[PDB]
């Protein structure tokens, strides 16, 4: 188990190992992340909100999550964009360089990425992507305004509907 956003992770399935790599934000700081490359399965569990996530390498394959109201939909989606590690997360990056701000603090940038998204993730979510999707009973699309949709969805995400 380990705890990230909040949510109590547990991996299901698969296997993934760590490449150290240097990745640019899109305001043009540079973190050390540490990739994980492979296919997994997690479990998320929140307070108001569980998902279920499947990731490869830097890549949101799925995300199924149920909530309690759009805003903890919402809270799940943001942290499963970020643990995803998907260039179109870490060139979401806007604003002040503070990533840069702190040096000797020697934070965790995968917990630095996930506060900076909680400050405001409408650009997070405009350039996450949005798709077309089949009609599965029980489950719908969610637009990057948090809407619901029967046709389109933010790329990966479905809501399994209360
Ligand atoms: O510093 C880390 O590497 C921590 C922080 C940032 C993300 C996780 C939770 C907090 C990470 N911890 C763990 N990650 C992972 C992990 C497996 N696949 C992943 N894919 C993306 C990712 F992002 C983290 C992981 N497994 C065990 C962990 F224990
Ligand atoms: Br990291
Ligand atoms: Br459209």
């Amino acid at each position: 188990s380990f705890s990230f956003g909040g949510f109590t992770f547990k991996r299901t399935s698969g296997s993934s190992v760590k490449k150290e790599e240097e990745v640019l934000t899109g305001n043009l700081q540079t973190l050390k992340i540490r990739v994980h490359e492979g296919y997994e399965e997690f479990t998320m569990v929140g307070r108001r909100a569980t998902a279920i996530l499947r990731k490869a390498t830097r890549r949101l394959i799925q995300l199924i999550v149920s909530g309690r109201d759009e805003q903890s939909i919402a809270e799940a989606i943001i942290v499963a964009m970020v643990f995803s590690q998907e260039d179109c997360m870490i060139k979401a990056v806007r604003g002040d360089l503070n990533f840069v701000n702190r040096a000797n603090q020697r934070l965790n940038p995968m917990h630095q990425l996930l506060r900076h998204f909680q400050k405001d993730a409408k650009v997070l979510f405009q350039n996450w992507g949005i798709e077309s999707i089949d009609n599965v009973m029980g489950m719908i699309g969610i637009l990057p305004d948090m809407t619901p949709s029967t046709e389109m969805s933010l790329r990966g995400i479905r809501v399994s509907k209360m």
